[PDB]
């Protein structure tokens, strides 16, 4: 029989609100969208503002103010709650703050009876995916993090503007930690079928500009925060696409926070890191295994070791 | 010869940014979006955040930070700049400040050689539309204000929730000044082909409940501002829809800020007010005229007299 | 847990194939589409042609050759099987022949354990909807026919071309039999908020031009059959919208083949006929009832009495 | 100022009508669609059938029956007119017949004053693209053929079913003549960024399976023709995607009938053949030049030799 697909959103700030907006505009069958925030006034205001535009939507959608009661029968739970760049300094203190919040949130969600899929966006996304997995006891393939999807989006925009080519034809990935230790898969990048190495040999692009594009990908968050306070639109679209791919059972490969256990180096094991995986109706279907050049394998290993280091502390 | 369609957005606040985001998601052929703001940092940050999500869009779109000089060959100019009102404030009050702002903006735009269509969202929207028309000396059919489209969307959502029927089947308008003096076309309202009067007879809705819905429509702005600082999602969708109807040459009737000079009894003439008009590629094709209940006509004339009072102060 | 929505198409002719194509293009999430035809080569070929274009679709979709075995776990069964009307042949001339086909189809379907929703398009659509309900022994809310949705689309196109106004703003229905006994709700018709009587008064349209539009609606099928043998595009879109409205649980009012037993004066009861009804996740939520002019009521009763003259012979 | 975009379709058969249907459903702002056919009755019937479903479309669009005089101000001309291969008809016979038909069509069109873009689909599509360019005298960049876009779509569907992965991650081309002398770019294929080589090593696929996939791609046309008479859905979607890429100025790379004179070793020059090119508002912006394995270059040169000989005959 036909069912009502339910998505609960925990965290009604810039990122969560942007995701909800984009989802109401472009919906792949999300019958009910439930919004939860510790600041209940903000959640109620967002629910009202999103409902007031139903007349302009292609489809109608039930946007509801919610409590954790609502997670019992939910099909997806999207977490965007946290302290976006808090004041005390230190990203280890950030991890502590946000994992403290996640303890509470996850306990409430699991005590509700929820048995769907987690989609995690709160920073540091990889560590918070790990924390969600452990605090919840869910299977690893029911816990997803956005990982390097936003970094990959930025990378592909930079390459599209460089070559003046639709992002549709830009086949490159950012992998590793969603942060400063990320790396681009330069050696495996293609523009449509044309390898990047041919573009280098023909002089359209140089290794210098590749270094600069990567530095740009890494500095984009800081640039945008300086310019406008926060970043939410691109990540909102990424979250929306993950959700639509899940509910669409599209078997699509995405650069998400993936749990690796031998893939790539046979060295990196037992953590969530930015990597390509198949997404479908049940969550993660497969963590893809492919060879990366030695340079990029060393970068991957260093990134995973940085992640292990930050986990160890707490 | 195929053309590149250009929209210049002036005012990169909540409303303008929401409209730009929605437009990038649901794009009816806008090839170039130029974002202007007296706060250059905010415009640049919004441009970067909007471009970093191209990968997730149906179609790539060129988004630019620009300056008034870009209005020269622009096809549409959307103005969302000004003061946005806060607790204990109204819309009919930010009139002299916002009119000065519009003087400056319009002078710059027209000086650049622009000759396209103005789409005005800033408040008080009817008054600012009249101001745009007279400062620009453009044809009146090239000046569109958003009018009562947001009020109408809210009304239709409330009626949809009451009857649990898709908004598509809700045929009702809010008319008059976008604000406190507005009214609903209760006596002309239908659910599909079923008159609202029949629902009243059947006891499925009450007169008191209609008055409740109208008070909710009028107080929605104050509610949502109290709850989350400002409204911007619904109005962003409405602006997106107006822009797409223009570029698409869709000949669609919308309740916008329309110039009346004889319609609805001709008691009040030569002002912009919330009323239905046909929108097309060239701007406003017609401002329609239909008979409304006598009580509703009295309400309409009261609203128009308030507006004309504020305008005659000049 | 999330679900795979399944639609089984029975009848891979022009109408069925148009519906399948349109659905693959504009897919409110059918994860699986099965195509059944007594001419199995035709079904195989259609399946292949539909799958060969997956690269150009927004979303992938599994299109399968199947048999009645596939109806067991089907969420929706669309029936487009039957006999086309030949030149000089009315829809009702098919009653006998097609009735026999349905007896077989409905038999097999019911034997597989299907307990979803029927969407009936084969002609004469109202009588075939009644026959489906009687053979299947299903609840009346689980059997839907397209009724006068196609005639209504035609009426709205003709009015949109007369007034040069988007079909969005054309609020008029064709009701009664999907055939030569249909009528238009001229007295209840409105263009946005503006009644049709006001256009008549202003001379923007004449009574005789309304009669001409009705005659054109009635004779559209015969004209198109003469010109190219059969119609399938418009009805393809109509069925597609019905299906997406069901799966989307959109609670949308549509002029479908609705079961009446007391509505519209109760002078004829216990038939299916073209009338407005709410569509949602599990079929028909409610068959509406509104008051229509006495002449229109005489026409409605004539049509209903014709349809019952046929149903009584059964 | 804003322009109306005009597409003129010559040939209202299966392919042209499917393209028109798909375009009305998924419309990147074609304001006017004009359908021309020597068989006036068929064109009129299709115009009526497409118009009768406007109420179900996301956007309204003026679909009109017309004559060659309408090409004067057309922005795109899509030619689907001509015969398809029959049993015992070689590419040579089809070339003869369809080149005569194109003589007629191109003469009429150019006499009308048309100065837009040609999109060619009649078979053999590479030769007919060359012939359109030669007869019209238009620039090379203003004459586009569908090339191997359909064979590429079929290839990617087959790989998507085999690897059970979204077509959106299947990076592989069919190149050469749109026919039996086509070949797959096996040695440059990647799923996401896992080379097909790696899939072969692990036994996930075999060489015989690749040969059978290429055989299926080459035989699909005959199979579907035997099964249901003709193919037209997939190529309809392909033509629609090309038209929307054009009007959208999307700068997208597609495997179309591209004019080569140096690329791929430059052994054969001055022909249209299935190859990747950037599509934009002005037509073909650039014909790309990635380089391929020795096997595949031998195949490509054989195919180009075929085409060039058939051309030199004339
Ligand atoms: N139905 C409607 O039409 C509605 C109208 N609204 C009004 O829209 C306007 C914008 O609202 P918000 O975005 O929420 O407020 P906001 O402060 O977040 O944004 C206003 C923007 O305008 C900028 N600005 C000011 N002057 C100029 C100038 N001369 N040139 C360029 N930019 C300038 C300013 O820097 C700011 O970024 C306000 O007047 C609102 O009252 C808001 C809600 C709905
Ligand atoms: N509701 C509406 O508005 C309209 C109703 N239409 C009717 O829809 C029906 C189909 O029309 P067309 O597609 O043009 O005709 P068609 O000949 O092209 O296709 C009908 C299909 O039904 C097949 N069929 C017959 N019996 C069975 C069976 N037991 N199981 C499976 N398949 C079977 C048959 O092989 C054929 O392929 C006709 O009855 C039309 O009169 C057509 C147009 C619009
Ligand atoms: N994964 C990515 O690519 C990426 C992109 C941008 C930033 N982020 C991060 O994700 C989060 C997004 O934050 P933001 O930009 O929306 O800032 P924000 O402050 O506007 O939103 C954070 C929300 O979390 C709420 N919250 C706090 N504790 C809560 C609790 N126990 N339960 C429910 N809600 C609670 C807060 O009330 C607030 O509304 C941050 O951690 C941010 O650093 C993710
Ligand atoms: N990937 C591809 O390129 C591909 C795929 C399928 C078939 N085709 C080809 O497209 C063309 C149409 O295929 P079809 O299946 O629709 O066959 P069809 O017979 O159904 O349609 C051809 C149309 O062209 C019309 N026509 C003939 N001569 C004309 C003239 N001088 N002026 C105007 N119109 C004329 C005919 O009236 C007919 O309607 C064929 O050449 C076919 O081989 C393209
Ligand atoms: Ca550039
Ligand atoms: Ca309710
Ligand atoms: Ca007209
Ligand atoms: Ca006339
Ligand atoms: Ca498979």
């Amino acid at each position: 029989m036909l069912k009502s697909n339910k998505v609960v959103l925990i965290g009604a700030g810039g990122v969560g609100s942007s995701f909800a907006y984009a989802l109401t505009i472009d919906n792949s069958l999300v019958h009910e969208l439930v919004i939860i925030d510790v600041n209940e006034n903000k959640a109620k205001g967002e629910v009202m503002d999103l409902n007031h535009g139903q007349m302009f939507l292609k489809k109608n959608i039930n946007v509801l103010f919610g409590t954790y009661k609502d997670c019992a029968n939910a099909d997806i739970v999207v977490i965007t709650a946290g302290l976006n760049q808090k004041p005390g300094e230190t990203r280890l203190d950030l991890v502590d703050k946000n994992s403290k919040i996640f303890k509470d949130i996850i306990t409430n969600v699991v005590s509700s009876g929820f048995d769907g899929i987690f989609v995690v966006a709160s920073n540091p996304v990889d560590i918070m995916t790990y924390v969600t997995m452990k605090y919840s006891k869910f299977p690893i393939h029911k816990v997803i993090g956005t990982g390097t999807i936003l970094d990959t989006s930025r990378l592909r925009y930079f390459l599209s503007d460089h070559f003046n080519v639709n992002t549709q034809n830009i086949h490159s990935y950012i992998m590793g930690e969603h942060g400063d230790s990320s790396f681009a898969t330069w050696d495996e990048t293609k523009i449509a079928m044309k390898p990047l190495s041919e573009y280098l040999a023909e002089g359209k692009i140089t290794e210098l500009e590749l270094d600069e594009i990567h530095k740009k990908v890494v500095n984009a968050a800081y640039e945008v925060i300086k310019l406008k306070g926060a970043t939410y639109y691109a990540i909102g679209l990424g979250i929306k696409n993950i959700v639509n791919a899940i509910i669409g059972d599209q078997n699509v490969i995405l650069p998400i926070s993936s749990y690796i256990n031998g893939q790539y180096g046979g060295l990196i094991k037992d953590i969530y890191i930015g990597a390509p995986a198949i997404v479908c109706k049940e969550g993660v279907k497969e963590v893809l295994n492919f060879k990366i050049s030695p340079k990029e394998l060393d970068k991957f290993n260093s990134s995973a070791n940085q992640l292990k280091s930050y986990i160890d502390k707490m």
